[PDB]
């Protein structure tokens, strides 16, 4: 699709077999989602943003669908106020900025 | 341009005869710079991110060029480690996300 930016670019995602919604975020290096269980072993990570740092669990090689488009990569899970799809997954679906 | 997301989408901006660089940020409602010398007065404003909330300095009607595209809008000055072009200005240059 082509998504204009008059409102937040929230889209449907599927992860862990569950439909969620998440922000397509070109200002995020990483993907950070709300609390959920994911397969495999996680490792602790800190991520920083506006306001400071938070503690997350890093899961590698996770399947996610973003508007039906499949990506595999690292998903961070933790107490974020919004589900964020970062560049690590945006690149996998061939997402670009255009003007 | 059509900008891929393998690295941060930093672009040249011009504000008050100063060239800077800033991140094209679809996850930012607002535009936030670390500094400028924006014409005098400002209004306080709160913004939030992943780590919590921060007070910033709001300036209205600021003229900015983003990759040579002229825009006018609100610019916040706040504790961001990276200059951020948010959706309030991305819309003005016709920027979209595409996949
Ligand atoms: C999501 C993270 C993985 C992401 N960070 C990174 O990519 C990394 C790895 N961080 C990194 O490099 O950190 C280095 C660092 C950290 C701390 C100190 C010094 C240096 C990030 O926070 N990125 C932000 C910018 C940034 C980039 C690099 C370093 C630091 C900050 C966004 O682009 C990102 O899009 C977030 C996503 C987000 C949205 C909503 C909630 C939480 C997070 N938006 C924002 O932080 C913006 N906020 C907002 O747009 C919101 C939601 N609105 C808002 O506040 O509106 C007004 C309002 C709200 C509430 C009440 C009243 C008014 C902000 C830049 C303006
Ligand atoms: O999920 C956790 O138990 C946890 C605890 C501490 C840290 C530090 C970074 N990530 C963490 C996750």
């Amino acid at each position: 699709p082509q998504i204009t930016l008059w409102k937040r670019p929230l889209v449907t995602i599927k992860i862990g077999g569950q439909l969620k919604e998440a922000l397509l975020d070109t200002g995020a290096d990483d993907t950070v989602l709300e609390e959920m269980n994911l397969p495999g072993r996680w490792k602790p990570k800190m991520i920083g943003g506006i306001g400071g740092f938070i503690k997350v669990r890093q899961y590698d090689q996770i399947l996610i669908e973003i508007c039906g488009h499949k990506a595999i990569g690292t998903v961070l899970v933790g107490p974020t106020p919004v589900n964020i799809i970062g560049r690590n997954l945006l690149t996998q679906i061939g997402c670009t900025l255009n003007f």
